[PDB]
């Protein structure tokens, strides 16, 4: 009878082997425990479905017609305001998004295809807010405004920082304040290798690489301050961060 057919955002829609008088699909799905109908122009599972929650609240699926996204919104019970809104995106990455009684974001959760995260919490109508980075094994901590995300590790007199800007480019900074001219920390920034080149008494001594698959990787260089020796070694923790501040 219909076809099942799997979506993105790990949810399942059926729908009708044929059409009705005006040309129609019928689509049934459930989420979670609740039952969404809609009817389609499309026969492939693509369209829009409704339902309710339990407490009225209206709930609407909206999948696009190649299948490659889906959408998950939460209204108020009369269907006006939004409550909640997931996006699952042709690449599996989600967003997840709260809002408040004017309908503005208040919480923004990104994950990523890798499984890692931004956490943005707290938002309020200028787009400022708390920001979290969830790795694999730790997690950043710092601000968001609408020009940038800023996430901060700090140890003894050492801060890093690690921005994303409101376009998605992310650069890093150290910034030392000992007053020490042997043991001040500085460093520079490579975009074209995401590699941020600490120095210390005017020699490289590591290379720290903000990697495409969401990882931190430490390098040191020889005595020379010239040559990388060994192989990168790859953060799994927030304390291994601190001890390429130190």
């Amino acid at each position: 009878n219909s076809v099942s057919v799997d979506l993105p955002g790990s949810m399942k829609v059926l729908v009708s082997k044929s059409s009705n008088a005006d040309g129609k699909y019928d689509l049934i799905a459930t989420v979670d425990a609740l039952e969404l109908s809609g009817t389609s122009d499309k026969n492939n599972g693509s369209g829009v479905l409704e339902g309710v929650k339990a407490d009225a609240s209206k709930v609407k699926l909206t999948i696009s017609d190649d299948l490659g996204q889906t959408t998950l919104e939460v209204f108020k019970s009369d269907g006006s305001t939004l409550v909640s809104k997931k996006v699952t995106s042709k690449d599996k990455s989600s967003t997840e998004e709260k809002f408040n009684e004017k309908g503005e974001v208040s919480e923004k959760i990104i994950t990523r295809a890798d499984g890692t995260r931004l956490e943005y919490t707290g938002i309020k109508s200028d787009g400022s807010g708390k920001a979290k980075e969830v790795l694999k094994g730790y997690v950043l901590e710092g601000t968001l405004t609408a020009e940038k995300t800023t996430l901060v590790v700090k140890e003894g007199t050492v801060t890093l920082s690690k921005n994303i800007s409101k376009s998605g480019a992310v650069s890093v900074e150290l910034n030392d304040t000992d007053s020490s001219a042997a043991t001040k920390k500085t460093a520079a920034w490579n975009s074209g290798t995401s590699t941020l080149t600490i120095t210390v008494n005017s020699k490289k001594t590591k290379d720290l690489v903000f990697t495409s698959s969401n990882t931190i990787t430490v390098q040191q260089y020889d005595s020379n301050g010239t040559s990388l020796e060994g192989s990168a070694v790859e953060i799994t923790k927030l304390d291994e961060i601190k001890n390429a501040l130190k």
